[PDB]
C-alpha cells in the first residue's frame, strides 16, 4: 500500500499530479551522502567526489531520505515524493559520516552544470563563507541550474552558506501548525519555507524513516521546482525561483518565513 507523507500533502503536490505534472523530463541532482538502491526510487546515474567512497550508494541514510521527498515513485508501495517522475542523479559530495570537504561540494556543483541538471538540491550548510563554494554556486547558476539550499538548523536569526549567497534559493522549515520549526535558521536572504518536522521518506535497507531538519524542507522545494519546469519548459532557473516565491502562501514574517510556504498547486496553476 502507498502512504502520502504529511509534508507532501501540505505543499499540495497531489493537486499538481492530478494535473499530469510529475517532474517528467526534469533532471534533479541530490548533492548529499549518496542514494541507495531502493524499491521506491529510480536513480538514473550520478558521480562521487568523496575519495574513500567511489560508489554513489548511501552509507548514511541522509541522501536517500532527501531523494525520496523529491521523487519517491508513485506506485503501490512506500511513499510518494513531490515530483515522482523526476530524473534523479546521485551526486555524492558527503561521506557516510555526513561530513564533506568544500572542494567535494564545489565539484559536485560543477558536475551538475556540466551535465545539464535543471535543479540541484544541497541539504547542507556551513556558518562560514567560502570563495570556492560561492564560485561553484555561481558557475552552476550561469549554466542554468537552480540551486536550492537549506537555511541551517541552529535556530539563529541569520542563515548558513551556501543558502545565504544570492544565487542559491534558501529554504527554511515549518511544522504541522505552519509555524517556523525552532531549529530553522531565518533572517536576511531566506526565500521560502517547507515541511521539515517528522518527515517520512525512503531509507537504506529498503525501509522508511522519519527525520527532522531544514535538510528535509529543501527537497520539497527542489521538487516543486521540477513541477514548474515540466509545466513551463522554457523557463530559466530565475523564472522558476521567482514564481515559487510569487505563489507561496504567506505565513507571517518575511524575516521568519521569506515568501512563505511553498505551494505546488498554486505554482502549477
Ligand atoms: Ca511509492
Ligand atoms: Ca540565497
Amino acid at each position: 500500500g502507498q502512504s502520502v507523507p504529511w509534508g507532501i500533502s501540505r505543499v499540495q503536490a497531489p493537486a499538481a499530479h492530478n494535473r499530469g505534472l510529475t517532474g517528467s523530463g526534469v533532471k534533479v541532482a541530490v548533492l548529499d551522502t549518496g542514494i541507495s538502491t531502493h524499491p521506491d526510487l529510480n536513480i538514473r546515474g550520478g558521480a562521487s567526489f568523496v575519495p574513500g567512497e567511489p560508489s554513489t550508494q548511501d552509507g548514511n541514510g541522509h541522501g536517500t531520505h532527501v531523494a525520496g521527498t523529491i521523487a519517491a515513485l508513485n506506485n503501490s508501495i512506500g511513499v510518494l515524493g513531490v515530483a515522482p517522475s523526476a530524473e534523479l542523479y546521485a551526486v555524492k559530495v558527503l561521506g557516510a559520516d555526513g561530513r564533506g570537504a568544500i572542494s567535494s561540494i564545489a565539484q559536485g556543483l560543477e558536475w551538475a552544470g556540466n551535465n545539464g541538471m535543471h535543479v540541484a538540491n544541497l541539504s547542507l550548510g556551513s556558518p562560514s563563507p567560502s570563495a570556492t563554494l560561492e564560485q561553484a554556486v555561481n558557475s552552476a547558476t550561469s549554466r542554468g541550474v537552480l540551486v536550492v539550499a537549506a537555511s541551517g538548523n541552529s535556530g539563529a536569526s541569520s542563515i548558513s552558506y551556501p543558502a545565504r549567497y544570492a544565487n542559491a534559493m534558501a529554504v527554511g522549515a515549518t511544522d504541522q501548525n505552519n509555524n517556523r520549526a525552532s531549529f530553522s535558521q531565518y533572517g536576511a536572504g531566506l526565500d521560502i519555507v517547507a515541511p521539515g518536522v517528522n518527515v517520512q521518506s525512503t531509507y537504506p535497507g529498503s525501509t522508511y524513516a522519519s527525520l527532522n531538519g531544514t535538510s528535509m524542507a529543501t527537497p520539497h522545494v527542489a521538487g516543486a521546482a521540477a513541477l514548474v519546469k515540466q509545466k513551463n519548459p522554457s523557463w530559466s532557473n530565475v523564472q522558476i525561483r521567482n514564481h515559487l516565491k510569487n505563489t507561496a502562501t504567506s505565513l507571517g514574517s518575511t524575516n521568519l518565513y521569506g515568501s512563505g510556504l511553498v505551494n505546488a498547486e498554486a505554482a502549477t496553476r
